[PDB]
């Protein structure tokens, strides 16, 4: 009667003519915060955020129909190129801003660049413009999507494998995202819920190429708090035990992800950037390539303080730029998030869902079906 289209050109709103939007997963605290789901308080404080609630859910609602698509869609043979280009298309036309004038990527739409991160590179790879790669058979790729409306970012990311021997890989970070996920709520410690990210991901091992490689947490990535156009707040959510006391309070915004690798553990940064976002916290700098100043326009008005990629500069029409930016990097304007990488040889994989801490109950807003 009324459904999505292959790829998501239908707008979400049609779909839900009331205008309201499907909550996630909706889980009571526990214990000594369970009183908050029938407290008449929490839920009237609750309830003055209706219009939060229900724009972080729109824009929850695109990413699972977006990333349904993907999941259909990817395989061995695809490009890169391609994939990014569907997403993002399916991305902006569901929420209903092409994101060309200025101002209206601000309004909805990429919360920041595709994730599509192969093998040993565990994130932040996108690919340029002229990017010819394309997906093996033998490819783990992490697919994080982020989708925000007004300002409300959901960041949810999945693994995709077509060779069978990687599964157990998938099984244990998948597994190792959904318990730190439980373990979260009002009063919990984040360095305790790292501790059990790891005992659950470390219980798991997978045999490739005949050798035996226990999965290991990648202990120098963490989740995050999300705060209004911005992906990173002040507060993280270690994968391995840490004495990090920080507490999640009501009202927080959380990215749970974790990350599980048959190498080290642990990632650097190597390869071609694509991903950069400008920083609220610039200093003042006196910018005397003329080019730095029009692209830092270019930036504040089309992506404010949202994560971009190159591509989404050069759809703007941006062909000079790259002297520019890297400008605004060496002067701490614009920050570069390079691809990260761990051993080469190895494979990674990574699960993440957004949490909202609502005074009432916890809510996983990016839960689906798939997971
Ligand atoms: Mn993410
Ligand atoms: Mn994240």
């Amino acid at each position: 009667p009324t459904q999505q289209s292959d790829p998501p050109r239908v707008l979400i709103s049609h779909l839900f003519p009331d205008g309201k939007y499907p909550a996630g997963e909706e889980v009571e605290y526990v214990n000594e915060n369970r009183y908050r789901t029938t407290s008449e308080e929490k839920r009237y404080l609750d309830n003055m955020q209706s219009e939060f609630l229900n724009d972080y859910r729109q824009a929850a609602e695109v990413h699972r129909q977006v990333r349904k698509w993907a999941q259909g869609f990817v395989k061995p043979g695809k490009s890169l190129i391609e994939i990014s280009e569907g997403i993002e298309d399916s991305v902006r036309a569901l929420v209903g801003h092409p994101g060309l004038e200025e101002g209206d990527a601000l309004k909805a739409g990429m919360g920041f660049p595709v994730g599509l991160s192969i093998n040993h590179c565990a994130a932040h790879y996108n690919p340029n413009s002229g990017n010819k790669i394309v997906l093996q058979q033998d490819d783990v790729i992490k697919i994080d999507i982020g989708v925000h409306v007004n300002g409300r970012i959901v960041d949810s990311a999945f693994t995709m494998a077509w060779n069978d021997q990687f599964n157990p890989l998938l099984e244990a970070v998948r597994a190792a995202t959904n318990a730190g996920i439980r373990e979260a709520g009002i009063d919990a410690r984040v360095g305790e819920i790292g501790g059990v990210i790891q005992e659950v991901m470390e219980s798991y091992e997978v045999e490739i190429n005949g050798k035996t490689y226990p999965v290991k947490p990648i202990r120098n990535l963490n989740g995050h708090n999300i705060l209004p156009y911005s992906i990173h707040g002040t507060k993280s959510v270690p994968i391995v035990k840490t004495h990090d006391q920080t507490k999640m309070e009501e009202g927080d915004v959380f990215a749970i992800e974790t990350f599980g690798s048959t190498g080290k553990g642990y990632v650097i940064e190597s390869g071609e950037v694509s991903h950069y976002a400008l920083r609220g916290d610039a200093p003042k700098v006196d910018l005397r390539l003329s080019s730095a100043k029009s692209l830092l326009n270019v930036i504040k008005r089309h992506f404010g303080t949202l994560p971009f990629c190159r591509r989404f500069l050069d759809r703007l029409g941006q062909e000079k730029y790259l002297l520019g930016l890297n400008n605004l990097v060496s002067n701490g304007i614009v920050e570069d998030y390079p691809p990260l990488v761990d051993e080469k040889g190895s494979y990674t994989a990574q699960f993440e869902h957004t949490i909202l801490i609502r005074p009432t109950v916890k809510e996983v807003i990016s839960r689906g079906d798939d997971y």
